[PDB]
């Protein structure tokens, strides 16, 4: 599939059993759902934005369903504002950009 820019690249994925909305940000390293009681362990880890850090949790070999398409990596669960899907994943299911 190709998605345009013109909004945002919202998409649906799956993990943990549970659908929800993401955004496909080819600016951010790593993915970054929202507070969900993803089983499993965890540990911890902080990211930066544009404006600071927050505190998240790293889980490793997440299986997360994206357009359809099978990944499987690591996921960091926080309080993000938005659920953010990156470059970890997007290299999975082949995804490029083009102009």
């Amino acid at each position: 599939p190709q998605i345009t820019l013109w909004k945002r690249p919202l998409v649906t994925i799956r993990i943990g059993g549970q659908l929800k909305e993401a955004l496909l940000d080819t600016g951010a390293d790593d993915t970054v759902i929202e507070e969900l009681n993803l089983p499993g362990c965890w540990k911890p880890k902080l990211i930066g934005g544009i404006a600071g850090f927050i505190k998240v949790r790293q889980y490793d070999q997440i299986p997360v369903e994206i357009a359809g398409h099978k990944a499987i990596g690591t996921v960091l669960v926080g309080p993000t504002p938005v659920n953010i899907i990156g470059r970890n994943l997007l290299t999975q299911i082949g995804a490029t950009l083009n102009f």
